[PDB]
């Protein structure tokens, strides 16, 4: 792995140090705390807050209840449609590895080295230049593979 950041705090904001072109990886090592209500991996067009940065690909687990994952696409600071994954791998406690895997239609998703989710794109990957890691979450390790 490329560009490794070790031990980031959280609210993590960072560059992105090249292209997201397909089969680029991000992969991300952490846990998730007993107290849990989400967190989320944000990839986003710069990191404004005000216009809040757009973010291609909001990923969002979810933790009350049975859990999900829930993914979306912030445009001009307005969400898009929703998309829900039922069959979460992350537990509150438990350590995990997302390897986000960025491919010409789409992102691909697997946690824990199992297959999780697709989602696609709604804005072009080319103006993703940020990775924002934001809420109640844990992070190990950042790194990328750049293809
Ligand atoms: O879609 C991603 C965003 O969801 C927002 O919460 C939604 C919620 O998921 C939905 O069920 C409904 O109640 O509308 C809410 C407001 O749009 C979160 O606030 C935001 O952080 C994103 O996760």
């Amino acid at each position: 792995l490329q560009n490794i950041i070790y031990n980031p705090v959280i609210p993590f904001v960072g560059t992105i140090p090249d292209q997201l072109d397909p089969g680029t990886l991000i992969v991300i090592r952490g846990h998730v705390p007993s107290d849990a209500d989400r967190f989320q991996v944000d990839l986003q067009n710069g990191s404004s807050v005000k216009p809040r940065a757009d973010v291609a690909f909001h990923f969002n687990p979810r933790f009350k209840r049975a859990g999900c994952i829930v993914c979306n696409t912030l445009i001009n600071e307005k969400w898009g449609r929703e998309e829900i994954t039922y069959d979460t791998p992350f537990k509150r406690e438990k350590s995990f590895e997302i390897v986000i895997m960025v491919l010409k239609d789409k992102f691909q998703v697997a946690v824990n080295g199992k297959h999780t989710l697709l989602y696609g794109h709604r804005i072009g990957p080319e103006k993703i230049d940020t990775l924002g890691i934001y809420g109640k979450v844990n992070i190990h390790s950042i790194g990328f593979s750049f293809s």
